[PDB]
């Protein structure tokens, strides 16, 4: 499916660039063109998780007839709890699923895999080796998206947001290999021929943020893509 996707500093969708401070009514038309699941990055959050965007959030996703994603530095298994309490769907895990895997298994034990969703940042480097970093400012990891994709298979994964941060082949790959996996492409969608580009390569879901932002189609002309 298309996923729309926005990014949210203390109620202002961004990309810096500042969009208006009226996210609700873009989240409900994104929805009434057919849109199955929606994408929010909590920036304010990301940066002090004690600003967690609680109360916005849980009008956001009130104010929708469907399932939102959201992430933007969640640490701990109480943010985790917060989010879906205020009635997220899924909670996005980046940083925090490759620095404390078995912490996070937990909370695929205690959430279910369905709560979940792990955000994974991924450079190809010098050798075609799929590294994950945990943001595009600092070095890769230490570990492939194969070898942490593997950790948590064991606990019923089901959901990997992937970004590809060193630039089609790459979510062929990964899809072919982990086929129990619903993998989503995040980044490098500038135009509707981008969206076409990623249709047989295996991905259930393609995040779209800027490119729905900037007028160059809409979310009704991506699913018509999508499903060709």
């Amino acid at each position: 499916m298309i996923i729309p996707a926005l990014d949210l500093i203390g109620g202002t969708v961004v990309r810096q660039r500042d969009y208006g401070n009226d996210p609700l009514p873009r989240l409900q038309d994104y929805a009434a063109q057919g849109a199955g699941v929606l994408h929010l990055v909590d920036l304010t959050g990301a940066k002090d998780p004690a600003k967690r965007q609680i109360p916005l959030i849980k009008t956001l996703v009130a104010g929708v007839n469907v399932p939102v994603q959201v992430g933007g530095g969640v640490r701990t298994e109480e943010d985790v709890a917060a989010l879906l309490k205020a009635g997220v769907a899924r909670v996005v895990i980046g940083s925090t699923a490759v620095k404390s895997p078995d912490v996070v298994k937990g909370w695929f034990e205690r959430f279910g895999a369905q709560a979940l969703v792990l955000a994974l940042d991924v450079r190809i480097d010098e050798h075609g080796t799929k590294q994950v970093a945990v943001s595009g400012w600092q070095e890769n990891s230490g570990v492939s998206l194969e070898q942490l994709v593997e950790t948590y298979l064991p606990v019923g994964l089901k959901h990997v947001l992937c970004t590809d941060i060193s630039r089609v082949s790459l979510y062929e790959e990964v899809c072919a290999r982990y086929p129990q996996i619903a993998f989503q492409s995040s980044g490098g969608i500038g135009d509707i021929d981008d969206i076409a580009a990623l249709r047989g390569t295996g991905v259930r879901g393609v995040i779209v943020g800027r490119a729905l932002l900037e007028g160059k189609f809409t979310v009704k002309e991506a699913i018509q893509c999508w499903q060709n």
